[PDB]
């Protein structure tokens, strides 16, 4: 019978196991032999068949047949990349043949593809065909408007519930929390969160006009809302910020991010987006009463066990990765658009500029973009242009009305509005 | 003085009314409208007294409405009143909104509601009142583009998945077989959601049959025939899932049988009680009888009640914040006897007209498509007989036996099944 | 060559007996002994032929049980085999123990999997095999300290009463009564416990009946009273929860009444099957004839099989781990017949024969004791007529006039409801 | 009729809401009017009676009847604290005389308590009658050993479902989690989550022998148990870190700490912890010490997520009880106690046998390390033993899986027996 296999690259998200046991079921009544390689390409990279066969499993059908119900990978992956090297890319080959794996499934991000169309196109057609699933988190696939990726319902959904006990907790307790959703690429994760949690704020890099932030911009913009609402008597909300603020920064705004010192080199992980802004606040507004915290969420979320949506979603993935191997298909990406699981050949999907599948970011022209705004507490335009309002905000932060238009009225060239 | 918008519920809640509420109450604030909520739905309005309907209306204030979007069921309550059955009962709507000056008028319901909103703005002046009605049913049996979800469906599809987890590790540690039957008569959207995400395995939804009119006996054998394979593989234990619709579609003899050979119950007015009837309980019943013997425990459950009131999950809070959102937007721009709809990511007003199917004069009913790849792809993760698995004389065999009946026996009692519902 | 331990559940499941197999097997791997665990309890090991039994025993491994204690349900399934009754099963299961060569032998279960374990281990030299059990109940009904609760318990209260708050937030929001049923025959501390967590309107448990026989009339007027003083308060909907166990207080005119003034069902041996009975949907029928008029509706819930296989919350997971410690360690200082129990905080090998109920030769119940400070001060939360309610003239004209009867009439037929349960 | 009035101190944990509705539907049964103070102590400090009106709430059934279902507070909370002044004292004392309060409840840890009894000795008992429930996360309160104060279940539990999904991503995509669980007073939040979750190491403040923690004992801690997982194959895991190793570390510790700066202090010269991150910190060294081993190592905190979830069953019949008994206490007569649960009953505590005569306040109950619920967490961990120690073959193995020789183990590790207790 014809050998499938199946690794996973990259960091988890909700709904692997989903792909995982939609090939595996699917293939397994087909007759299909099935095994997973541990760690994606972690072993395979080093070539030795005895290394590789101690770090590969097989995939039965009691394994994988409730497997769809939980969070992770039972397979486990790594970001271990054998397109680096055509030595480690001939490993890989020469493991695969040993192995007589006829058809190849990965399920990862762009460096996963990559890695595996890297390896089929060295090797004969006849003899193994690949195919790959992308999956992120980010929901930054190139799908048509408003169709989520896998794993990020899951994702904004159980940030939703942890934003709604820090919403209950600013109010029983007088205090702003600035939330830091974990990921750079776009700010899906973190304007879903807000949204469906009501949050009073949220900070994309999006909605930047200029190509490059400013530490002092992104700091004078929480600082508008928190004065908004105390000056409408609530000296406590929740501000929700993309980590990817940070990749959009200056080299100056980051040199202010790491406390006026260099920033490490070798590093935007050992940033703290949500930590500065809270000291920064607190010079510039303790004494009105208000006190600020940070607290991140990313990791909590990558392994939570699937909501319906994704586990729905996964299983059709894997189905359709089964279903585009019968069909001949290789080199193609398993995606679903419009309600159908369809193979995508991987360069339809890559942007000439990067070489890399396209990102999709977060369109802040849409009706939804507005919408989500419109229940944010944030000076307007229209805002400053009220005189009226102005002094009552100007008042709330104990300055003059000329004062306080003259801190923060440029904030309308700064974001769309 | 400020024009003012009352909001009413009809129908039975579904997670993210509170969402559509305070949606369009806050924007509506923010315009600086004066915002009220009927209590109970037309429950009061029909009477026709100001007196009464002022002591069920409420003022929807910021306060109120600040934190309800995490909440489930309606603050202003729901009512299945209709006043569009009587002309008297429809000025009775229109004497108590003129009394209330009400402007803008937002009713959260299903198709009678939206129907009952719209034979109350006709009798009226369209400068005085514009009506909106906002769509809701956790059964996804709106006309929407396909695979477009109405809101509170996903809420509904997730805590049932949920329930269906512990009644799996439940069936697999103490070997038995459920019979999950999932509330709702309109359509199968609901059971096979849930089924497709638990990996259920087995559904059955009205969609499927082919005949017009389903026997009890069929639904029986259906059960029967996947209870066996899964015996024939050394498992005496599953869960099926059961759309209540199956009852809606059954003949009359069927019904019978339903009932315990029983008269079915019927109502003052003629109508059969299906309400009463009991799905999962009767099949399970009869189900003992023939495979007991075997080895095989059989019990129902219901997964009904305890998934309306469910707070919203986070698909149906964005969801109904653009849709109370664009029914305040549908009234700023002129709509009125509209619904407010969300198609390809964007909400907009949709005339109800437009909406109805000239055949029937009401909304049309979108249930499951079973040509669909989405069915197809579901049908191939659950255990049962295909077409050609009855032609494959191994795998009838192995059935038979763990049956303990003849190859030729077990054929001629259920191969007849692939021609009762759709392959 | 290592010790070896045998492990099995049998019974019911309840959450946490992945706790205690997890508890077990990792002090045990660390002691050096090697740890089997025997799939569907006794069931295998009753043939005696050992190439079965070995096709289904698995090696209890580091890699297996080292992250089970999160899951509900048993990796090892249950079933109620039961080799008490036959020695020749008995000595089947002997065969298999000594053949696998366990030295160490954990049971996980109720009264008949406990007493199954030393029924075996009587016939066996005490220098081959040691025998410890874990009693295992989600009931609560063990006689522990009173308020200390047996593994399992506090998971089941919590999910049900996340339910019953979906029901109640459903209640208010579309005005009904939900008369939910908590399954479970042995005693009212779980009904008890869902309805006093959720703020549950009524809870009627057999244990508050004076009376050595309850009757269908009394039940229903008790929920009776009660809805009708909610609605002398403008409240028409609430929850009420019933302990099933009213059912086996029943005396034989009510169970006629019950099962629709039928004579009840049996099984072959003529004993009555009880699991027909359906309490909740009896008394909404009634009650719907009597309260109907009032503008009530009510509808029937129950709360069984979802709540089994749940997974554990933190207290449980904590708990089967100092189980599973405990009964090694009972091994370790040689106990054997013995019951792994927690009491005071300290887990403790318990003799059998410390916990038997002389007259039923199972082990002891413990029931709700309706004379604590727990069960008044839950009771104070609940709506009802209470004998300083009934001497209230203002109160119980207020009720009757809810009910549209005289006060004289209200007395007169719910009055005697003081003597029925206590006060 | 008599006024009750109710407030909340201290951080938030779940359940307050439920000891909010019992305690006033109970009082409305009897006739009482109830009123709430917003924000604790924040404005009764003031002694400006028109700004306190302008907090307080009248706490009616409609209001409370289904709270119990609610975690945080509907009056709110602070960590406003009379005791400090005289001053103080007599604002409150005149405030509450103003309002013609007959009842006072507070709902609140250790600080709340004695905060409320400052006012109380000055006050009358017949004019007055103060009485306190337990409220902490952090479940320190000098109760009868066994029995949890009310928030601390909740707490646990959602603790143990935050770790569940950190085990399953540190196993999928091996890394090591640091997390650091809210709270500098005890251990027992951070040992309840680590044991139910089954997480590889836990280290409070509890089982450190020494009076002063060394930040070097701490980092090797951990790296003890690393290597030992790594010894049997495993580069990932969680361990759990409660914040109270930071309030027992030394001047030099602390020096090390806020990355060999001075540490952070408020105008009075106190050191501020709360600006300390010892995960982070650990993180980092550890990452340096064992990155070339294939560690990965983030920090997490599990904090302010805990304080406002809704009540779990345990704590919502708990605090339906706590409510009940604080009126029950009020009808006989008691005053100057705290409520409290044992055995089943609920029962007043008069405050002068809760306190730590040394002190003067509120005595803490911390972890004890010598009880067998200690031990049997303790087995389930990874980590070194004395008994491991001196196995020549098990030092061997958790060496080679370091990269250095069994001598240079030997010397690195083996002092930390006389650092935690075994
Ligand atoms: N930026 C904002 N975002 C959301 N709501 C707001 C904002 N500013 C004001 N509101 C609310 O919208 C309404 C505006 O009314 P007013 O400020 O009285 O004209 C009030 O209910 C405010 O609390
Ligand atoms: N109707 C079905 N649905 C899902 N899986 C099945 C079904 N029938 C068989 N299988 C599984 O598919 C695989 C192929 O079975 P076989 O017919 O033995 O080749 C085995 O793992 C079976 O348990
Ligand atoms: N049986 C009951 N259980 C709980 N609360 C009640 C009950 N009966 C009345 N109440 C409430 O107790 C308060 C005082 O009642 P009353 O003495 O009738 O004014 C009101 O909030 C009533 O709604
Ligand atoms: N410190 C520890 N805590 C918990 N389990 C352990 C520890 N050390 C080893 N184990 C496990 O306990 C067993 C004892 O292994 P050994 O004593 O080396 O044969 C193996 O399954 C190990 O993985
Ligand atoms: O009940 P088990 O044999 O463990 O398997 C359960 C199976 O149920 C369904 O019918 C699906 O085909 C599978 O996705 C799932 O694995
Ligand atoms: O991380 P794994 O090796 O898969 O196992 C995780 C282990 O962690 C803890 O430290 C306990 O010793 C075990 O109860 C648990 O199984
Ligand atoms: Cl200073
Ligand atoms: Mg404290």
């Amino acid at each position: 019978a014809p050998v499938l296999g199946i690794l996973c690259g990259g960091g988890p998200a909700p709904g692997l196991n989903g792909v995982i046991a939609g090939a595996t079921l699917y293939a397994l009544r087909l007759g299909w032999k099935v095994i997973g390689f541990m760690e994606g390409f972690k072993y395979l990279c080093t070539g030795d068949v005895d290394v590789v066969k101690a770090h590969t499993i097989d995939l039965t059908y009691d394994i994988v047949s409730r497997i769809h119900f939980q969070g992770g990978t039972i397979i486990q992956t790594s970001r271990a990349n054998p397109r680096k090297s055509p030595e480690l890319q001939e490993n890989v080959r020469k493991c695969l043949r040993a192995l007589k794996v006829r058809y190849f499934l990965t399920i990862g991000g762009d460096d996963t593809a990559s890695s595996a169309v890297s390896v089929a196109s060295g090797m004969n057609g006849n003899e193994i065909s690949v195919i790959s699933c992308p999956k992120t988190i980010d929901n930054d696939l190139p799908l048509p408007a408003d169709q989520s990726t896998f794993g990020f319902h899951t994702a904004r959904s159980l940030g939703m519930e942890i934003i709604r006990n820090l919403m209950v907790d600013s109010k029983s307790a007088p205090r702003w929390f600035l939330v830091e959703a974990m990921g750079r690429s776009a700010g899906h994760l973190a304007l879903g969160m807000a949204e469906a949690s009501g949050a009073h704020l949220c900070l994309i890099p999006e909605e930047f006009k200029q190509d490059e932030i400013e530490f002092e911009d992104v700091v004078e913009l929480v600082e508008a809302t928190i004065l908004k609402r105390l000056a409408y008597g609530k000296n406590y909300g929740v501000c929700v910020l993309a980590e990817g603020l940070v990749s959009k920064m200056s080299k100056k705004a980051l040199y202010k991010l790491f406390g006026n010192r260099e920033p490490p080199t070798d590093l935007l992980d050992d940033a703290e987006l949500a930590r500065s802004l809270s000291e920064e606040l607190l010079k510039r507004l303790g004494n009105l009463g208000i006190r600020i915290t940070p607290k991140k969420i990313g990791y909590e979320l990558r392994c939570a066990d699937p909501v319906a949506f994704d586990a729905v979603y996964t299983r059709e993935l894997g189905y359709g990765a089964i279903d585009a191997f019968l069909n001949g298909h290789s080199a193609a990406l398993i995606v679903r658009e419009n309600g159908q699981v369809k193979p995508v050949q991987f360069k339809d999907l890559l942007d000439p500029a990067t070489g890399r599948v396209r990102t999709r970011l977060v369109d802040v022209t849409s009706q939804s973009f507005k919408v989500a705004r419109v229940y944010m507490w944030r000076m307007s335009k229209k805002d400053y242009e009220n005189k009226d309002l102005v002094a009552r905000v100007a008042a709330a932060g104990k300055m003059t009305p000329e004062a306080f238009t003259e801190k923060f009225a440029h904030l309308t060239d700064v974001v769309v509005e």
